């Protein structure tokens, strides 16, 4: 692309050893089931607000290379007139979109799905790069059954990845390739890495075919656990898991891997971050966080209302902020 | 893989493909038909368009040589001029009216200009919404092309599963999909690379298909005819019929129902000659060989109308003309003109 | 990849087909002949394997019904007990002669006792040589389950490449090329599962057969009928057809001449009323529907046969009878038995 | 395989800093092209001797983690009675095997081939690993041409190897993967990379497919390079081209690379292997040698005859199992 070399460097800061992305992508939707959770109506004041008390908070963007917003929120102003996306930039992070568009279910699979979102995205790209944003996000969603993932739903999330992640590039974004695999279920801890294994390395050989661009790419992929349904297993055992998957399938050239926290409480998240890079082996990319409730959770609990709530949940979003900070170091201790 | 359309979506593609019918395809986009309509100096404005289109409809004995009549969005919905909805002038006569849905092309990086079809985006809601307005049928167009590397890998597959998930949806939502990869004539390559080249898309296209649980028998084809390039000599209807045949026989599976050919660069003449010929040719052949055309039905009508609505009643046999000329071709029975 | 045997690939595949004819095969290795001779309390010794197939081809009235006899190696170098070469024997008759080239199966790992099947190594050599012999049809058979898991994608993908590899060596070398994927029937699935199934791997099939450049008209395929599995209840021949045809339809270009069906678990008359039941089907069949019967042809003659050669002349009736019944089979035209 | 951990270590053991392998494997009929290249009559008494001349030099077998070996070769005693397998175990060096039975051209393409060898590999594999054998050689070629490699070349070689890869593993062999991209051409580098990088990601994701070990593999393949009929070009740039196709396609699970030398000269292999190792960049595996011609070709020289001459080629054998052992570290010095 004209945009290689800043695609290849923010791809690098993104990976930054203490930092990570915060997920505040949430649909006008999605962030209403989340301000319902506290009782709080859905209007864009509210919406400004919470993004705002969590842009705001004292010693938090620092712990940030990166933070993914929907487009209402690229657009939307702070209570004083600034932009977050100057807010952002003023504390070095760089601003990520939202851009696919949902999932569809597949006929003929049992509740598969396919992501939506590539018809004009291009156009989107270019003006959400003039807007500030410098990287993108797509989440292709995978689950685990009998006959789960089929070579279908494998097919088209990867190359659904490999064909965004192509459009984002030649626009000046770089693309987050999250292939989630659901972690609801019963299987075990061997089964998600043989699945996880299987589906990264149906991503990677997608992306080469489609010739983007690895060194200015990031991979957001799901730990590997037990299933939902499964007995919870320390962290030294995820990572153990994990790190071996992506040792199997992911390139060096990706410069960084951004966790997804999934069904993870927000202390499990970084406890297993932190073991990762605890871990003595070959690991050629970061690892990092890209959380969303994970990082959000318990400020949204001690926010609620406002005023008084406000700077008791700032301290709340910094304590998750600097924690998932030291596990990007392998020096967080509980 | 059942649709709850499964029956319906098999009885239309089987009688796309009766034997004595085809498609007209109007399917042009407000952009293309422009280009037709300033070909004779006419204002683009969906009163010319509309015009065009009745004209092609209201032509007397033209609908019996039609299974189907594609229709661009704004048709679809469009009146004619005594109040007729364009949709129940098509079923008053058995005619089916089909959509295009796609959202045109886009080009794909690290390719030489290979594109990609977009318009997957909001599909299931939009052919339902067809669906509803009394479109039975749609239509999608995958282009690739023919160079020294193309069409390459990426290209076939970007195509291949883009029209494997069109198609999907559309019997989801009880449009009988039309399967269109347009193979453009341009260069310099002989009537042997065309061939070679049609294989191995539209091998790529069943497979594709077929991974995706598609009903076969509630699907139709639309390739182009295996012809030399644009650069090179043509050739008689038997060489293009023998070269033709023999690739769809190689490649789409007996239960697509038809296959209905587009014109592309053709004349009217020369489509009709062609389709003739394959229905001459005696060998297995498990699907109608029919038509689906834009330019070869139209582009003699639009020059004898031109304008004024005086010039409508000479236009309307010259339309009726090459939809008796196609109908016979389908049967094998045309005898030039 | 045009080769020099094109021209007689593309007769002899045809001819194969020729209503009224099938296929015997009576290719079992020294192992499987051997378990179908002690089934009759007989040694497996060359003497008797050659005296089994000698009974069969010297059977007065048979050789008429069939279009080809797939031999094992030994078999094919064997001479009858009067100094006949059996080949010899076979082209006199107009039977073509045709060799069996696989090297058996082993197990993939990593799957649950999934198989791909060997015999690529010198595979070149040996048809040249099995060709100079007076074989003109060659075999190769890959063999998938049904399972809860299978057959996997990585056992569909080593067979039909495997199978793809193995045409292209044997038409470079004029052998036709028969394709045999057998999805065997063992478990408790229904027809319907074998029929998705069946369809999943043809395709797979056919696409494999395109990457590799083979020619279509100068193959064969030889596909299980579609049935409910072995633990299930048998169903009848109209049901069977129906199913089977659907699944051919759908995956089986017409550019192939015959399908020749492998009879696998079925008994001599269940085999005949199945073909038989294909052939009064009307629908699109573009490829002859054939047999290529080993076990539904040999069963009923190796009980009388039993030992001594005073069994012969009534097990040469038993043969005929078979033979009979399955070229009628081919015509639609079997009258039960 | 219940040879998984051997498998692991003997892999591992083949990367070991200062060390790499030696291709002695030659048919009798290579074997005679090389011995007629110096007027040697083709005889096993002459064979014999040209391999225990290699084996029996004085400083050598410390520099070499493994020698492959033909199968003639692996049974073959030295003079002194020794069989060379032992010769090569009480210095360290494991004896492989190559197992492939040559190529053949596939037809509707243009000189393009597929390997074989997989008829009856398992048994011939256990056989040599009963004859103390821990590795195997299988070699693909694929050429670069305007329409190559074809798709249907890289398909077949990609999953060429990766069955075969499955049935050494099964047998205790540690497989070598080798995709060879033939050196022959007018192509640049650019291209060499690109075509590298196709057939690699073909390769892992064939050695994924197929459920293959990838801690108890190898990778042998070309360095990057302009084609022969192009401008020669610094090892710094063969170095970058190279590492950077590497990092984009293998994963760190594997390893050890050993690359072959293909059209190189001995003092070119080494100095191209030597930068490699300079270059300061994420190589999660061992950058190492598998060089039959550019490790032999100045000992056949000096050696022709016999006697006196064998004490100047060991001198000169030992010279170039030095240079690459250095080149192993990045302290090759001309
Ligand atoms: O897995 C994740 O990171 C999503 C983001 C919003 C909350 N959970
Ligand atoms: O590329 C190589 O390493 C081969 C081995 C023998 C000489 N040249």
């Amino acid at each position: 692309s004209k945009f290689a070399d800043e695609l290849i460097a923010n791809a690098a800061y993104i990976g930054t050893p203490g930092k990570g992305i915060l997920a505040a992508d949430e649909s006008t939707g999605t962030i209403g089931k989340r301000l319902a959770s506290i009782n709080v109506e859905n209007v864009e004041s509210n919406r400004r607000a919470l993004r705002e008390l969590l842009f705001t908070t004292p010693g938090a963007l620092p712990c940030l290379s990166g933070v993914i917003l929907f487009e209402e929120t690229l657009y939307q102003k702070s209570s004083d007139g600034t932009p977050f996306v100057d807010m952002l930039k003023s504390a070095g992070v760089l601003p990520g979109i939202k851009v696919d568009k949902g999932t569809v279910e597949l006929a003929g699979t049992n509740g598969e799905t396919t992501t939506q979102g590539l018809d004009g995205l291009g156009d989107r790209c270019k003006k959400y790069y003039e807007a500030g944003a410098r990287f993108a996000k797509w989440r292709a969603v995978l689950k685990i059954g009998v006959n789960e993932p089929s070579q279908l739903a494998i097919h088209e999330n990867a190359y659904g990845l490999a064909r965004y992640a192509v459009i984002c590039q030649e626009n000046g974004l770089v693309p987050i390739v999250e292939p989630e695999i659901l972690v609801d279920g019963s299987h075990d801890i061997q089964k998600c890495a043989a699945v996880t294994e299987r589906v990264l390395a149906a991503c990677y050989k997608a992306l080469s075919d489609h010739h983007v661009l690895l060194e200015g790419t990031l991979l957001k992929p799901n730990m590997v656990t037990p299933g939902s349904e499964s007995a919870k297993v320390a962290p030294e055992v995820i990572a153990e898991h994990t790190v071996r998957a992506l040792q199997r399938t992911v390139p060096a050239a990706v410069p960084a891997i951004v966790f997804l926290s999934g069904g993870q409480s927000e202390e499990e998240a970084t406890r297993n971050l932190n073991a990762m890079n605890q871990l003595k082996t070959k690991k050629p990319w970061s690892l990092s966080f890209s959380f969303g409730r994970a990082l959000q959770q318990s400020t949204l609990k001690t926010w609620g209302g406002k005023e008084e709530n406000v700077k008791k949940a700032q301290e709340a979003f910094l304590v998750r902020c600097k924690a998932n900070s030291e596990a990007t170091l392998g020096a967080y201790k509980g």
